[PDB]
């Protein structure tokens, strides 16, 4: 089965992310797994003055989407939706909508916010899009068992690992937000063998 | 594979859709399909004076949910959200949900309105509920043809099958709306064989 | 300006923060503020036998939520989801829709988790129930400065004042957050009678 | 009170929809209104190839949101999301954001899809991000009649107008569309002068 890890990340948190997605999902025998992330859409002079991370992930195409089983999409939350970047990405997806190029695939979400505000809303919000294209849509659920720690500050949500980033951008991925992110990874490319080989 | 179509109806709308799943779901031939329906929580003689729809359905108990392998959950909308009935039979399954009975089991949506307004909002509202239990949520995409037509009023979104019930409630599950719900339970069904046998 | 502070609360986590809703909104000079709960929806034995608690505040009615002109909605979640008892009581709100009688009313919702989970999900879907009604929604955004508080554990989002209740329930409301439930009440009391006098 | 029909529109559904929002705001005498749109991310050649429609509307600047009472958003759907067009413009509001420029303005929201599906999840997952910036949001309820006919096909829904373009792009927005359109217009304007003078 081949999972496509596809993110936008604009300082690292949602690209560390998607690494230890990609890293769990390598765990099931019989998953190719490929990580890309889609085009940046500021100017690339205004994304470098802001401090962007350059990247080492290639630029996906959207009609390389229809080569994968499972996708997993990982996006930083703008004002509780997906980034723009991640919008303008699917927004050129509508060639593959018609020949239903996405159908039955699995998809799945991870996000990132900077205060937490938004992380569920990012998720289910792209979940709709997702359901366009009628992708199969995977939440993780309660099995990541990070998910009852009350204790410390962290993301992950049932319905997909997430990431606080800070209001500064200064924190990076916890242990227990990278492990509910491998979790979720592992469990999407176990269900794409078992459906696709 | 067993399929739940698990469903709340008071006039019968939902009920309609509801034999229309069973029975696209039954065509896969892996699929025991079987169609029950929540508790009616109104009082009997409220529910008769309102001019309710005696149903035959054997009703559900929350525990016996974790038998299937895949459920279809059928919803008239209050104001955009699933009905009270509904609501009130989910928020029984913390049992299930303690033991992560229904985790990775195939979840899909169905829903009615009177007049169309929050048919979109039902259904991805029943979706939050489905993945803090790990469901894997199942919508429909634009494989149903009938999803294309805007020549006459139909229900039906790439969410799941829905029926417009009219102002009153006069009017019947169309052709259309029940071909979409068949769709849905045929997809469903062939899905939870191609998952579970 | 007449403010109600409507909740559903089974352990009191919603009850601790509907008084400090309540305390908020009791701040503005000339606004009125009424706290009532929903009925209870389980059987009586079975809510005292799962440790509810009693409550002091009175049972609302459907029919005088027509008095008011700000209504604060409290409600745990059940899966991403207001609870049964809230559906329930909103469903008894048809003869109200029809009149438009919520039409116009300010509308504001808060909420409680075991742990975080839903708690975004819970708020924004009641959001839909109060839109049908026609109600004007009032998010609380980013003024409520504990918001940016990533150091610690806290309940409480842009769309509404919310507490984390544990795994156990064994948590109480915290400062921070009965601070943006504080916060809400008295934005929505000030909203109130700038719009009623 | 000053209000903007801030739109994206590609083929003209939402600019159509976008001048009967204005037409009805007009109409409340204390009003000053506004019609933009948000800049093209289309390069212009790839745009006029795919038979973009050229618009007269001046091209809104992030920045100059802060000068108004009231915004109402006009996008066409995306797969369920606004378009990325609208993503884009919005995702450069953090400067207003961090300074609480439109907090406790009002929003409102409307939009237009090909066939239906998505029309309520495109205004419900707008309402996200303006509960981000503080926005009062405003939804249309049942005030306008046309929302009880299910006669004939007809966007509109209780969380703003809508409007069915069709699968080609080929439908113009109807009376009882516009009609809901410009209602949502005259709302939205005298809650701006109720509010604000
Ligand atoms: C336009 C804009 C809107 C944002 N909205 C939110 C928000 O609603 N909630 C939040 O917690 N952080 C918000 N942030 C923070 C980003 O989500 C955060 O910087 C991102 O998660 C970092 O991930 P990345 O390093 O992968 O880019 C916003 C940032 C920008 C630039
Ligand atoms: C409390 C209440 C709220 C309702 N809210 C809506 C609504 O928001 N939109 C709508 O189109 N119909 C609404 N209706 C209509 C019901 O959804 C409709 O009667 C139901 O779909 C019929 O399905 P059934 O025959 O299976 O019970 C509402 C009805 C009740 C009783
Ligand atoms: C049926 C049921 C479903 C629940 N779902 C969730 C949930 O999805 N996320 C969560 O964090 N807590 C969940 N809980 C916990 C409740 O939200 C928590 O006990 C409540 O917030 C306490 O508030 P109260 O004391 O006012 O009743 C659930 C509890 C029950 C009984
Ligand atoms: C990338 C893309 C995605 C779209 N997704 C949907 C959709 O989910 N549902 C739908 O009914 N129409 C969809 N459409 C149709 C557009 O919403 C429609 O063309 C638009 O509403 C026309 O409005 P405008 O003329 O103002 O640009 C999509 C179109 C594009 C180009
Ligand atoms: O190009 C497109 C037009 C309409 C739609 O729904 C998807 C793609
Ligand atoms: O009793 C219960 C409490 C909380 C929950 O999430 C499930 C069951
Ligand atoms: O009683 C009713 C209330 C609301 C509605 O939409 C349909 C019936
Ligand atoms: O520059 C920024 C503006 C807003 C926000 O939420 C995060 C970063």
């Amino acid at each position: 089965a081949k999972v496509l890890v596809l993110y936008y990340s604009m300082y690292g948190h949602i690209e560390t992310m998607a690494r230890a997605v990609a890293e769990g999902a390598s765990k099931v025998d019989g998953a190719e797994v490929v990580v890309k992330r889609v085009p940046e859409t500021m100017p690339p002079q205004l994304f470098e003055k802001a401090g962007g991370k350059t990247q080492t992930a290639p630029v996906a195409t959207p009609q390389e989407l229809a080569d994968y089983d499972a996708i997993i999409f990982g996006t930083p939350t703008r004002f509780g939706n997906m980034s723009g970047q991640m919008r303008t990405f699917l927004d050129q997806t509508g060639g593959l909508w018609a020949s239903g190029a996405l159908y039955g695939k699995l998809a799945s979400v991870f996000s990132s916010t900077g205060t937490g505000g938004g992380q569920e809303q990012t998720i289910t919000s792209t979940w709709t899009t997702l359901a366009h294209h009628g992708m199969v849509i995977v939440p993780i659920g309660y099995a990541a068992q990070e998910l009852f720690d009350v204790s410390q500050v962290r993301g992950g949500t049932p319905y997909g690992a997430t990431t606080i980033a800070g209001g500064d951008g200064s924190r990076q991925p916890s242990q227990e937000e990278l492990s509910i992110a491998r979790y979720q990874g592992e469990y999407v490319a176990g269900l794409a063998v078992k459906l696709n080989g």
